[PDB]
């Protein structure tokens, strides 16, 4: 009853261009079978939609990678808001979202908004730059490592830790072994700026940790918490600034929409992350049997959800593969949906939002003049380097 294909989706031929699978995925069914990596897929806008919101049959405690926690040992001790499910989510949640609330956005604006200006205002002294190194990169990094409050020794671990992560959700190719191979040094220097000595007062650490007093969470949770935002809230806005960036250079029309109105900044960053999708793939693993698009999913088995393929999906959107700016793109699952969406969705809004209407102010062309090269990663989709020339307004 349901279709079995040899597509990888882990494969480096999937990542350098999955549009045309995707549709494969898609139009074999509701819900496929990939013999590659013995998991079951979907690539539809809705089934995507209706697993992510239906938490107590597609189970985040076992693990939102392919390894399921119930057969093999975590690479890492399990993330207590991402691989937990409800009630033990929730309290992890809540804190987060305070952590990360409308409130607290006030607080870092100014600077944020501030320092996408000046990198702007600097990139176009040069005028020839990499919009991966020296912005989609420099920017993210020239912010959130000092909101989180972290000292500036050992930054340079901040990246290589990510990909890690990212890698590791992955299956056990070359790029997640590789990942894991020799990664303590990572590891150790996160795990350390996760304590509370370490972390700036007033920062988004140190908030974490104060949110002990409360009941929310114990002292002994609190590190794992900060480690979750030190996971999830760098390389994810840097390859989601790069895609707007990329997008914003391949459609020249909708840069100059942006510039002659830069209040559609904040959609078009969110139009970007439905376009691109930062976050292409994660998995859920069944509680029990159940019904999925006519096909019956037995109990303990993975899930492998499409988030890009939905976010493309033609019986859901129209001129799916068109960057608009001005989409209604409420709906698109680029941050996730249901009780697991994104808990930092402000913070990546907010420094998508600064810089493209930094851009669109300081901007008037944005044309690549380089070759662009692919970041391969098994759960994130970004270029490595993308040279672009940048004439000022
Ligand atoms: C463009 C930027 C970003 C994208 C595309 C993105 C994507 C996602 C997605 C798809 C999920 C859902 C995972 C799931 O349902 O299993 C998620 C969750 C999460 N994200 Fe983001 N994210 C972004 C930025 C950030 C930032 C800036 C932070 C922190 C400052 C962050 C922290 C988290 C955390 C902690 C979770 C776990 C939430 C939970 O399980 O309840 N992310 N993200
Ligand atoms: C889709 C994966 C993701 O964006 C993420 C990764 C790690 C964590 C975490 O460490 O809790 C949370 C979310
Ligand atoms: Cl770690
Ligand atoms: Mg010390």
């Amino acid at each position: 009853t349901i279709p079995h294909l040899a597509i990888d989706p882990f494969s480096l031929d999937f990542f350098d261009d999955p549009y045309p699978d995707q549709q494969t995925l898609r139009d074999a069914g509701p819900v496929v079978y990939l013999d590659k990596w013995n998991v079951y897929g979907v690539a539809r806008y809705a089934e995507v939609h209706a697993v992510l919101n239906d938490p107590t049959t597609f189970c985040s405690s076992r693990g939102v990678g392919l390894s399921d926690f119930k057969k093999e040992k975590p690479w890492r001790p399990p993330s207590l808001i991402l691989e937990a499910d409800p009630p033990a989510h929730t309290r992890p949640r809540a804190v987060l979202s305070k952590v990360l609330s409308p409130a607290t956005m006030k607080t870092i604006r100014d600077g944020f908004a501030a320092a996408a200006d000046a990198k702007v205002d600097e990139l176009l002294q040069r005028g020839c730059i990499d919009a991966i190194a020296d912005l989609a990169e420099a920017y993210p990094l020239s912010v959130f490592p000092d909101a989180m409050g972290l000292k500036q020794e050992g930054r340079e671990h901040l990246l290589p830790y990510a990909g890690l992560v990212f890698n590791a959700f992955g299956p056990p190719n070359e790029l997640r072994q590789t990942a894991i191979e020799r990664s303590a040094p990572h590891q150790a220097y996160v795990n350390e700026q996760c304590q509370r000595p370490n972390l700036a007062p007033g920062g988004f650490g140190a908030c974490i940790h104060a949110f002990t007093d409360t009941g929310e969470i114990t002292p002994d949770e609190a590190p794992l918490l900060v480690r979750s935002l030190l996971s999830a809230g760098l390389d994810t806005t840097v390859n989601g600034i790069g895609a707007a960036v990329y997008c914003l250079a391949r459609f020249p029309g909708e840069l100059q929409r942006l510039r002659s109105d830069p209040t559609l900044a904040r959609n078009a960053f969110e139009e970007a992350v439905r376009f691109e999708s930062p976050v292409q793939t994660f998995f859920r693993t069944t509680t029990r049997e159940v019904e999925l698009g006519g096909a019956v999913i037995g109990e303990g088995e993975k899930v492998l959800m499409f988030l890009g393929s939905a976010n493309r999906d033609p019986r859901r959107w129209s001129d799916p593969d068109l960057y608009d700016i001005t989409r209604k793109t409420s709906g698109h699952v680029g941050f996730g949906s249901g009780v697991h969406m994104c808990v930092g969705q402000l913070v990546a809004r907010l420094e998508g939002e600064v810089m493209l209407s930094a851009l669109a102010r300081k901007v008037a062309a944005i044309d690549i003049d380089g070759p662009v090269k692919r970041r391969f990663n098994n759960t994130l989709r970004g270029l490595e380097s993308l040279p672009v020339k940048l004439t000022p307004a």
